[PDB]
């Protein structure tokens, strides 16, 4: 059974309440929310361990999307981070301006999103897991999980060294790839890595002009409020 | 940095190594749809993913990658990560949607099962391979954590092929590029490899059998083995 307040008249983003390390996957379906004007509610989960919350997402994790289908038939899921951007992109990017227009465009597009899906996402989550929340220090697994976000942010740096190379996937605009790969590849989450930004020039540089977008202020400041409003847990009004 | 003389994109080439055990599990990804679809293609087979030429196509200096022409056949453009090559060669190739997915709703379930092989087995499978047999030290205690959140991914996927009809993991009806990406890391052989009783996953391993009786599959597990060991070790293989 679902929580009495939980229905679903337009798009659902689950969150949970924000915090420093509870909105760096719930920031990307945001950031694109706002991107392309897409109306949607906020549902704060306050135990992502709810037998009803794994019916939604069976990997018990935010962010997930309870939405109508386009003909109105179904109520469909979306959860994985990537997985909701490729979603909201595909109900709501009409042009493809974040999705890519053409087969080319997309060629680049899902390599630069599958690279951040594949590698630096779970690399930084795994090494999040072993750096606190293991119950035993692994210092030897921890230092190579590090030593694989270096690589990461290596290739990033090769890749926006190109010529007018501006963002990772398309030269002229960001797409899906960029907002998947902003909140791994910013300033304050290279320090949590304990690493100096500055040593990639051209990614702090892709990082700004990625945080200068209204959509992504937008999203940064709203991902942070989420349960410390009037409400604390449920649909947010 | 300068490509190898035989290396030519007059259509897809996919980008491969040696055939084992433990390098074939990426690249036969793209392979099988590749076979599902009768994609006309070529086999490129990498001596070293450390070369420059090569990371010229793939940043990532991993296999499998893709080269391939344009539609309007004037441009060259590429693929690398396994679920990108699915990606692309469904975008390019499948435009009956019969593995990408012909509307939202089909679309929705592909990607979230998709992506949870993309994020989670596929990735947690390789960091075990590697600490197991790559890491100079063995780490027993990261391993062990590895193998422990492969049987949390194999629990949700008997989760979901233990629902209604859903003979699946994406859609009730047939296999998507969602079953492709899963089937390599979700079968009695690798199980084995990691350790594991693929029995105590029944409907899992009722899947992984369904999935290994297309001949699509049967065709690229038997081609995927035999690169490199041909009359040709390295370089553009002779169709
Ligand atoms: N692979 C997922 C990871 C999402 C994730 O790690 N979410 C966290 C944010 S706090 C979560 O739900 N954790 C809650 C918990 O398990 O306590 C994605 O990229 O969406
Ligand atoms: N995340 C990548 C991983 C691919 C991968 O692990 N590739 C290996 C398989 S062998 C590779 O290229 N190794 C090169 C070598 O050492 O020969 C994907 O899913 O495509």
């Amino acid at each position: 059974e679902r929580p009495s307040d939980l229905v679903v008249n337009r798009l659902v983003l689950f969150v949970v309440k924000g915090t420093a390390t509870s909105t760096h996957n719930t920031v990307k379906p945001l950031i694109l929310l706002e991107e392309l004007g897409v109306p949607h509610d906020i549902y704060v989960v306050e135990k992502v361990s709810a037998p009803w919350f794994s019916e939604i997402n069976p990997h018990k994790m935010v962010p997930a999307i309870l939405d109508r289908s386009p003909d109105g038939r179904d109520t469909l899921r979306a959860w994985e981070s990537t997985s909701t951007l490729m979603y909201i992109a595909d109900a709501y990017d009409k042009d493809g301006t974040f999705g890519g227009r053409n087969v080319q465009e997309r060629s680049e597009i899902n390599n630069w999103l599958t690279l951040h899906t594949a590698a630096l996402g779970p690399t930084a989550k795994y090494w999040l897991y072993f750096y606190k929340l293991h119950p035993e220090k692994l210092p030897k697994t921890i230092e190579k999980l590090r030593s694989n976000i270096t690589v990461q942010y290596d290739i990033l740096e090769r890749r926006l060294n190109e010529p007018g190379q501006q963002y990772l996937a398309l030269k002229d605009r960001p797409t899906i790839a960029d907002i998947a790969t902003l909140p791994f590849a910013m300033k304050s989450t290279a320090e949590l890595f304990g690493l100096e930004f500055e040593k990639w020039p051209k990614l702090q540089e892709w990082s700004v002009r990625m945080g200068e977008r209204e959509a992504v202020k937008r999203a940064w400041q709203r991902v942070a409020g989420f349960g410390h409003g009037e409400k604390e847990y449920g649909m947010l009004e």
